[PDB]
C-alpha cells in the first residue's frame, strides 16, 4: 500500500504535549531534523536522508497536523499552526529523544518552522538550514501582482473557513498532484518517486489533514506575519550559522535574491542556487544532499 | 427561472462574436446596463423599472454570462478581455441602431463599461461604474490586505483548468458564498431569491464556469496591459461618468475611489452608497435614483 521509503530507518511515534509527531529515525551520529512541507509529508526527504544518515542521526518528522502527526485542535487564531507554536511542539519532540541542540533542516513549510524556530530558540540549533523560501514576511511585503499570481494559494488557503476547504474538497487528487508539478523545472510529476506521490495523495485525501493545511496558511497570513514583523521591527537576527538553499526555477528566486534578502535576517549565512524547481531535495537529491552534507559536517 | 423584468421584451442580438441576450423595456434615450461576476443581467430587476420610465433601457448579459453565446477563448483570453467584449456589445448596440448611447455597469460589466470609454469613447454619452477601480489600480495595489480581500482575483486567474476543476464540486456553495459574502449583511438576504435561482443555474454549467475564469484570467494579464498603456500615457476617458460605490464594498477596500477616478478620468462625479459590493439589489433605491439623476442631466 504505502511503501516504506527508508529502508534501515526507525519508526517513532514522539509523544508531545500537543500530540504525536511521527518520524523516521535512522543513522547514527549528530542529531539532525529534517522538517517536510506543502503538500508533502516526512517522505519527500528519502532520497537525501540515507546520504544524511551516513554522517548523522537523521529524524524526518512530519510537522504538527501533517502526515501521520497528531493533529492538535486549532482555534481562531490557528495558534497550533503558528511556526511559533510548531517550532515548540517539536523542541519538545526532540527533548523526548535527548536532542535539545540539533542540527535542522526544512523545506516550505517546514522551512517556515525551522526560521522561526531559530529565531525563538537560537541555543537548540547548531546549524540550520532552509530550502526554497525566504521569511513569510518577506512574501506579504513583497505582494504585487505578480507574487499574487505565483504564490496565490497564499491568500487562498488562507481564507475562513469552509471556503477553501469546500473547493479542495471538489478534486483533492488533482489539486495535490497539480500543486507538486506545477512547482517542478520539468511541470509534470515525473521528478517524484510514484511511491512518494501516493504518500502525498493519501494523505492529502483526508478532509482533516486538508483543514490543518488550511490553517497552517491562515497561521501563515495572520499570526506567522505578525511574529516576523517583530523580529523586523526589533532587529532581530538568526546567529545559527545557516545555510539558504533554492531552486533556480523555484519559488523564493522569483520574489527576490534569496542570499540577500537572507542577510537581512541571519548574520552568518551561506547560499546556493539549485538547479532544481521547488521541490530540492526529490528534483535535485544529489545536489541537494551534497551541500547539506556538506554545510552541516 | 422567474421573469423578474415584467413587460420587458426579449432580444437576441447577433454579433460576430456571438449572440447576446438582452432584455429591453422603456422609451427615450438608450441606456446599456451591464451585470459582472457572479450574476447575469437580473441583478437590474430592481432598478431597471425605474430607469425605463425614462430610458430604453437594455439589459444585456456580458459575452460568455448568462444566455449570451460564449465564444471559445484561446492563450491570451481574447473574447473575455474588456476590450474585446466592448467592441462586441458596441456591434450588439449597432444592431439596435444605437451608435452612441448611455452605460451603466457592475463589477465586470463596469470594466468592460471604462474600457468601452477609454477604446472607442464616441459611443458613450455619459457612463456610469459601480463598485469598482480600474483593474490596473486593483493589482497595483495588491498588498498582503488586498490579496487577502479578494483573493479571487489571483485563484481564478490560475491556468485553467485548476480553479475550473475547484469549482466542479460544490459549484452551488461557490456562487452563494461570492454573492453573500461582499454583501453588507454577508448573507444572501438582500437578493431575491428568484434573481439567486438565476446566478445559480447560470454558475451550474461547467462552460459558464470556465468563462468567468477566463474573464478573470484576462483580468490578470491583458486586461492589466490595457489599463497599463492608458495610465502610463495618461490617457484619461472624456466622457462624463459617475462612480458609484459601496460605503462597504470592494472598490472602497482598495483607496479612496473618487481620487482614483480622478486620474482615470476627466469629468467624473462620484457618491458613495451605504450597501456592499451589489449595489443595485442591496441599495435599489438609492442606485436608481443616483443613477436618473446621472443620466438625465
Amino acid at each position: 500500500d504505502l511503501a516504506d521509503l527508508f529502508p534501515g530507518f526507525g519508526s517513532e511515534w514522539i509523544n508531545t504535549s500537543s500530540g504525536r509527531i511521527f518520524a523516521r529515525v535512522g543513522g547514527d551520529g549528530p542529531p539532525l531534523l529534517l522538517l517536510h512541507g506543502f503538500p508533502q509529508t516526512h517522505v519527500m526527504w528519502h532520497r537525501v536522508a540515507p546520504k544524511l544518515a551516513e554522517r548523522f542521526k537523521v529524524i524526518v518528522a512530519d510537522l504538527p497536523g501533517y502526515g501521520w502527526s497528531d493533529m492538535p485542535e486549532s482555534d481562531e487564531q490557528h495558534t497550533p499552526y503558528t511556526k511559533r507554536a510548531m517550532a515548540k511542539q517539536l523542541i519538545e519532540a526532540m527533548e523526548q529523544l535527548g536532542h535539545v541542540h540539533f542540527a535542522l533542516a526544512g523545506h516550505d513549510r517546514g522551512a517556515r518552522v525551522s526560521y522561526r524556530l531559530a529565531l525563538d530558540s537560537p541555543g537548540r540549533l547548531s546549524k540550520l538550514a532552509v530550502l526554497d523560501i525566504l521569511p513569510t514576511y518577506e512574501y506579504w511585503q513583497r505582494m504585487n501582482r505578480a507574487y499574487a499570481l505565483k504564490i496565490y494559494h497564499w491568500s487562498f488557503l488562507a481564507q475562513p473557513a469552509p471556503l477553501p476547504e469546500n473547493l479542495l474538497g471538489g478534486d483533492p487528487d488533482f489539486y495535490v498532484k497539480a500543486k507538486l508539478a506545477s512547482w517542478t523545472r520539468a511541470g509534470d510529476l515525473s521528478a517524484f518517486d510514484p511511491r512518494a506521490v501516493e504518500h502525498y495523495r493519501i494523505a492529502f485525501a483526508d478532509p482533516m489533514r486538508r483543514h490543518v493545511m488550511c490553517e497552517d496558511y491562515r497561521a501563515g497570513a495572520y499570526a506567522d506575519f505578525e511574529h516576523d514583523k517583530i523580529d523586523v521591527e526589533a532587529g532581530n537576527k538568526i546567529p545559527v550559522p545557516m545555510l539558504a538553499l533554492w531552486g533556480a526555477s523555484g519559488i523564493a528566486q522569483s520574489a527576490a535574491t534569496p542570499l540577500d534578502v537572507w542577510r537581512k535576517w541571519a548574520s552568518d549565512v551561506q547560499g546556493a542556487p539549485i538547479e532544481s524547481g521547488h521541490f530540492l531535495p526529490e528534483e535535485a537529491p544529489d545536489q541537494t544532499a551534497e551541500a547539506l552534507v556538506r554545510f552541516f559536517s
